[PDB]
């Protein structure tokens, strides 16, 4: 029969033997197991989107980018196991190179040396670079999906909430509600943003570089505007030009209600980083998204130097441009992996 961990039908032999659970997520569960072909142990992410439309489309989505991309600091996809028929398929199962550990199990039992902190954000933003250059957004960028292997190399998974970008259709309303992960989002999603824009991304990253300099999460609010309490409580009340980009009258006069509030210095939340690293993190911790450092202008910024080489950065070569036809889609999508 099928091998089964957490009362959960694993279905992935005979290639894929000798399981342990490793995580979980929404509508699956991750799995190690032995690969008798390449003699290895790997990872395998069972997903059951079937039931729910938003589900199928993030596996689709996910599916579709994972195949598509090839770069060193993005988790691959090796094979994909589902039952030969749509009617027998009940669970896809992405068999991915196995991890030792992530950043976020990381973040809360080591102190990180600067050149790990160095190190790991140049991964990242290599890794965002193709992203991006892919005209993709990742959108759910956070410690927990960043994945490492014991040499400390780096790589970042799950595409489920990854988006085409789509800047010209970012406005909304005010307290517009948002999927992605709270203590990572960016200010403008509270306030006018879909999080259509790779901005989006790089704030994310800068809340990451946050908590990599004291192991705590630099914004860990408790709801929808608590997330932006906690963000201007240290960047401080917006400048009037910051202001006058905010058009949507409801954000526009919430920020205007609110007392003044000071900026906190970089240097006296993280009194021991590195200056540069700070100067970086202020660039990719700007408050209005078009003045936000871009994934290659961090690249190039000082505090990564001892890594920074374009020609060692690459981009993608193809860029991207109801629930029962997407089911339709991802039995498609995954055919190359079946036997015959
Ligand atoms: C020991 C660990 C670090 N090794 C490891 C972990 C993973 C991995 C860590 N996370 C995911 C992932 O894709 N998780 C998302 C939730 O973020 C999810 C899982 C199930 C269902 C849904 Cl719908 C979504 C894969 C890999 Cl690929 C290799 N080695």
């Amino acid at each position: 029969g099928p091998e089964m961990v957490r009362g959960q039908v694993f279905d992935v032999g005979p290639r894929y033997t000798n399981l342990s659970y490793i995580g979980e997520g929404a509508y699956g569960m991750v799995c190690s197991a032995y690969d008798n072909v390449n003699k290895v142990r790997v990872a395998i992410k069972k997903i059951s989107p079937f039931e729910h439309q938003t589900y199928c489309q993030r596996t689709l989505r996910e599916i579709k980018i994972l195949l598509r991309f090839r770069h060193e600091n993005i988790i691959g996809i090796n094979d994909i196991i589902r039952a030969p028929t749509i009617e027998q398929m009940k669970d896809v199962y992405i068999v991915q190179d196995l991890m030792e550990t992530d950043l976020y199990k990381l973040l809360k039992t080591q102190h990180l040396s600067n050149d790990h902190i160095c190190y790991f954000l140049y991964q990242i933003l290599r890794g965002l670079k193709y992203i991006h250059s892919a005209n993709v957004l990742h959108r759910d960028l956070k410690p927990s999906n960043l994945l490492l292997n014991t040499t400390c190399d780096l790589k970042i998974c799950d595409f489920g909430l990854a988006r085409v970008a789509d800047p010209d259709h970012d406005h909304t309303g005010f307290l517009t509600e948002y999927v992605a992960t709270r203590w990572y989002r960016a200010p403008e999603i509270m306030l006018n943003s879909k999080g259509y824009t790779k901005s989006i991304d790089i704030w994310s990253v800068g809340c990451i570089l946050a908590e990599m300099l004291s192991n705590r999460p630099i914004f860990p609010g408790k709801h929808y505007l608590d997330q932006l309490n906690h963000i201007l409580g240290i960047l401080g009340s917006p400048s009037q030009e910051d202001l006058n980009c905010i058009i949507n009258l409801k954000a526009r006069n919430y920020l205007l209600s609110l007392p003044h509030k000071n900026k906190v210095p970089w240097n006296r939340l993280f009194p021991n980083a590195d200056s540069k690293a700070l100067d970086l993190l202020d660039k990719m911790l700007t408050f209005n998204p078009h003045k936000r450092i871009e994934v290659e202008q961090a690249l190039a910024h000082p505090y990564l130097e001892q890594y920074y080489d374009p020609s060692d950065e690459p981009i993608a070569e193809a860029p991207f441009k109801p629930k029962e036809k997407l089911k339709e889609l991802i039995f498609e999508e995954t055919a190359r992996f079946q036997p015959g």
